[PDB]
């Protein structure tokens, strides 16, 4: 039992609802939130600019540092970084930017890291701002994840359309 509230399940470790993950992560406080990052950690607008506004450009101050020791993340990888106000740990997930060109393919590989933490709330990878079709981004995810997974989306009609296209 966890205290997740308000999520339709969509699988056996999946789950879905509207809503805004800033404000989401803030109310639960999860182990793990996963951030839309991009390689360099620059965390400009979408999800990556809304979350790190909530930490008051912490997440920023830390990810700077993060990659001036490490250099940039590859498409599909990940870092762990602090959770700051929000969550315990932010997973920094890049997912493929269609609008750079980058390889759809590549979504599986980001899912992927979500199976190294046993519970996460979550966005669409490469949806939003990336892209990338978000009803082939959950398809992708319900298909690659096996951890307990807790996907927000703020736009309701894209919710309602998520959740009435499912198979
Ligand atoms: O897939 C990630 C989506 C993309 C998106 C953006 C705009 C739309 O209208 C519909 C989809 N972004 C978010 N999802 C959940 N919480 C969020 N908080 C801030 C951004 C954000
Ligand atoms: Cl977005």
């Amino acid at each position: 039992v966890n205290s997740f509230s308000g999520y339709l399940k969509l699988t056996d470790n999946v789950y879905i609802k509207n809503a805004d993950i800033v404000e989401e992560a803030k109310k639960v406080k999860p182990t793990v939130v996963v951030n839309a990052a991009n390689v360099y950690l620059k965390h400009g607008g979408g999800v990556a600019g809304a979350l790190n506004k909530a930490t008051n450009n912490a997440m920023q101050v830390e990810s700077d540092d993060y990659i001036a020791t490490n250099g940039p993340l590859k498409v599909g990888g990940s870092c762990v970084l602090s959770g700051h106000n929000l969550a315990k740990h932010c997973l920094h997930v890049v997912g493929p930017n269609v609008n750079k060109g980058e390889d759809i393919q590549l979504l599986k590989s980001a899912y992927e890291n979500f199976n190294q933490h046993e519970v996460l709330l979550a966005p669409l990878l490469s949806a939003g701002i990336f892209g990338a079709d978000p009803i082939h981004s959950l398809r992708v995810c319900v298909d690659t994840v096996r951890t307990n997974v807790y996907l927000a989306v703020f736009d309701k009609n894209l919710y309602d359309k998520l959740v009435s296209s499912f198979l």
